[PDB]
């Protein structure tokens, strides 16, 4: 089986959704009016990713060079400029349901919607939060390469997030629609996963939760452990130390389940220190982290209040 993340309105972004073909690559971007953005390291071969000189690989680029497609319908380009980190590129005609929107930049905690696209097509809207390093956690993220984010508040789509890559440690990188990226990031082939490689620990107790919800309860035992204690453990494995705020946080899915929050500590404690052994929990053979309290209280809780 494994945890479904709950769907989000759309706001007509699938409209919005094209791709884009430099050379042998091609990724998604976003059409409105007769502009379509999309990450400038589309121009970019193999070998030019390990040290790119934008300015220099796009004189070497004409209107030609770029391939808008918009599902069976081709886009011809007739205007191309760089902007921070997006290829800014002029259409030959518009976006005929763009919607009201605007350009925001977004900081860490806040939530907003993606449409994933797989193999260039929209697949689903999810929610996503950018975590204190600036990166996302969100499988459907995978193999694809310039999806957007964004809220809807009204009828205005306020759009603050385009993915431009994956990093080795299952997290993404992306930049605003500015173009400027979120965090120390770049757009170029190389090791910028410190720091990005620790297990968010509200998330997996979250999806824990989940699992019991679903019905799995092996995992569970007649222990409990102190916060300093579990925390101990917690460090060793490279998880984040879990506070009394986050311990709060999960206060609503304990109360669903009857399971204290340091109990269910207890029970990720073992799993940490002698793992699954081949056992699966929600349809994963390993510890999921990219689920949090809310994600799961979306799917999991019925109706929740303000």
């Amino acid at each position: 089986s494994g945890f479904r993340k709950m769907a989000f309105p759309s706001g007509k972004v699938e409209g919005c959704m094209v791709q884009v073909t430099c050379g042998t690559t091609t990724l998604n971007g976003l059409w409105l009016d007769d502009t379509v953005y999309c990450p400038r390291h589309v121009i970019c071969t193999a070998e030019d990713m390990l040290n790119p000189n934008y300015e220099d690989l796009l004189i070497r680029k004409s209107n030609h060079s770029f391939l808008v497609q918009a599902g069976n319908v081709q886009l011809r380009v007739i205007g191309h400029s760089m902007q921070n980190c997006l290829l800014r590129l002029k259409v030959d005609t518009s976006n005929p349901k763009t919607p009201k929107y605007k350009f925001v930049r977004i900081q860490p905690g806040q939530t907003f919607s993606v449409l994933a696209c797989y193999n260039g097509s929209p697949s689903g809207v999810y929610q996503c939060a950018m975590r204190p390093n600036h990166t996302i956690k969100g499988s459907f993220l995978n193999g694809s390469c310039g999806s957007v984010g964004f809220n809807i508040d009204y009828d205005c789509v306020s759009f603050c997030y385009m993915h431009h890559m994956e990093l080795p440690t299952g997290v993404h990188a992306g930049t605003d629609l500015e173009g400027k990226f979120y965090g120390p990031f770049v757009d170029r082939q190389t090791a910028q996963a410190a720091g990005t490689d620790t297990t968010i620990t509200l998330n997996v107790l979250a999806w824990l939760y989940a699992a019991v919800i679903n019905g799995d309860r092996w995992f569970l035992n007649r222990f409990t452990t102190t916060l300093n204690d579990f925390n101990l453990v917690a460090m060793k494995y490279n998880y984040e130390p879990l506070t009394q705020d986050h311990v709060d946080i999960l206060g609503p899915l304990s109360a669903q389940t009857g399971i204290a929050v340091l109990d269910m500590c207890a029970a990720l404690k073992e799993l940490l220190q002698n793992g699954m052994n081949g056992r699966t929990i929600l349809g994963s053979t390993i510890l999921e982290d990219e689920f949090t309290p809310f994600d799961v209280v979306a799917q999991c809780s019925g109706v929740t209040f303000q």
